[PDB]
């Protein structure tokens, strides 16, 4: 019933079957879910859901930190209907039929970002009073950073539906039940959907870095 | 479900059956899967489906190591239609059918690059203290290069379908199950689809190379 | 469903059935599968399908060796049709019927090498350092060349259709299964389809020949 | 299937009733298929059907060697149709069908050579140092000469078909199999179709004759 997972999820799915992408859960704090940004812990209830906190990171502004392709877009359209339907030894006909059709006019831009400025990061020096750190040591999520910045410009346009059906009957006892819910949102020009994931190690006081995508949480920071 | 590796399978036949050639998931970094990039490490499930990653190799520029066909066009249609079907001893009707027309086209350029330059790059003196060796030598993936740049110039058009039908009876109890997705993608215009495999081997100090697609991986580096 | 190998395939009918003339699988480096180039070691698997490897070989230019017929025409439609049903004792109506119809607007040009020259060439002094030893000594292909330059300046066009419908029923159980595919090829002008086998030998210093033909693969160079 | 050897044989017909007169397989060598050229070795499978190879053997041009009709025409119409079909005790009712209508548009030109001018070549001293001694020893196909210079200027016109129709029955299984392939050729127009047989039996240093159609190989040269 979640339709801002998906639409980053059709992202994901541009590059990879659930592979290396990452998707947000929702736009408030996702414009400022910018580089150098905070993702929370992860549970497996439900599918893949994790939890999400956006405070920022930059400390010193001593040397050249802040020195500064085309439109990508997707009209795209989804489908998926299913019907699944079970009759009970009781004579319950349990029911139930859902169909959501998907429009996207999904648009993005880029904002280059070096990648050995990655490396010229771990070469600032991690110093920052910020009320930050009594938290970060209570929650240990041992913190992951994005590599390109992935910007939209988009109109305010998607769409979606489900339907469902269920009957069911007991002791001869009719029981029918439908229920048919549209939805669509407007969808806002300039935020963020799709990020990366880039592991880091806080020692109190210089970090150090983890390659590959290791979102398998454990630290000792 | 994938579309991505589909259009490079297309190039990959019009090479050989699923022979020499090779292709490449998606396309944010495969602009930059030009010469002196990465691959990552290889699995076999879901058919043939490797990891990827592409940073650079580029170390020096003393000598002469970065001086500088017609376009060729693939208007093809593919279409590939399928329904099985069997039903159970427990009078299960279970079903698929699925089709697909897939509109390709595909548009391509050529940046010629000498062979012997191969020998003259091996001839380099390999030597660079970007942070890439500890992670290099984690994964031991003994990555390849590419033979030939092979360039695109296309329009933003490939297109794809499928559908599916599935019913089902365990205790009198009816099942119906339908969905028909169509999808479409644009396709952008200078981006890298298919690449090529030649083996180099890394001590520590001087590199050496291992001519002919070496993608059975073992390498003490 | 290979299509490239069937154009070749009529231009080697056109010689004789399926006896002296050889054909090719794709056309990357068939522009550059001209004279003084390689093929791959040969096996039996899905009848004739041989390896392909195009490197070069010319090594002096001392002496007289790079001085320097009409258009040939070939409108033809080319009709293969096909359907083998069987049915099982498990009442399995086993099915497949296909059908294609190829178009062919074949266009051919002639560039004249003496044939006096190739004693010639083995009257060249075969010296060459560059790096093709080591990965030739570990294939052993006993390598040939061509006969004369069989060239082509043609347009844009080939055609090619199959299909396929196969039935099941195993217990009480329904399958049909159908899929109709067509596909078509734009085809480039100045390209290489089919070419001649003369056997050279390999010592290490200065090489010999082998006149006919010999491609069935035994050297101890 | 072969459509090349039919019109040869047309030109054989109006000879004699396959008896002098001799015919080719193809014609890329066959415009070079002129007087002092060789052929292949004869084998009895599929009919008289022989291979074939076409190098030079000019060798002196001390004396007067190479000093120098009207059109004749063949529009005809040749049809071929045939239907054997057998039903087996299995059943199994063993089918096929064939037709064919060759139109032929052949076009005749002739260039004299004088007959005593054959006993004037066997005057000519026989010496050549060109490489196929050799090969020519190995084969020992006792080659014959051609005659007189049969040539042709002709259009690009020949056309042909074929049909077949199979059917069968093992256990109550149908089967039906058609097919409708009609073919049809470009003819160019300077080239040479049919030519004849004179021995020549080849001492080391000088050669001596044998007259009359002896295609029944054996010499100890």
């Amino acid at each position: 019933f979640s339709v801002f997972e998906e639409i980053t999820r059709i992202v994901v799915k541009e590059m990879d079957a659930g592979g290396d992408m990452i998707a947000v859960r929702s736009l408030v704090d996702a414009d400022r879910f910018r580089c150098f940004h905070l993702v929370g812990e992860k549970r497996t209830f439900f599918g893949c859901r994790h939890y999400t906190t956006g405070l920022t990171l930059m400390d010193i502004l001593d040397t050249d930190g802040d020195k500064w392709k085309a439109e990508f877009q997707i009209l795209d359209n989804v489908d998926s209907t299913g019907e699944l339907i079970v009759r009970l030894p009781k004579e319950i006909t349990i029911s139930g039929s859902f169909q959501g059709f998907h429009h996207q006019k999904i648009k993005i831009s880029e904002n280059r970002i070096s990648q050995q400025y990655l490396a010229t990061l771990e070469n600032r020096k991690l110093k920052r009073e910020l009320p930050f750190s009594f938290r970060s040591i209570n929650t240990r999520e041992n913190l992951y950073l994005v590599t390109e910045t992935l910007e939209t410009v988009k109109e305010e346009t998607l769409k979606s539906d489900r339907q469902y059906k269920f009957w069911s009957q007991i002791s001869q006892g009719h029981l029918s039940y439908k229920h048919k819910g549209q939805r669509e949102v407007t969808i806002p020009p300039n935020r963020v959907l799709s990020y990366r994931v880039k592991q880091l190690v806080f020692p109190n006081k210089e970090t150090m870095s983890a390659g590959l995508d290791i979102h398998f949480r454990g630290k000792t920071k």
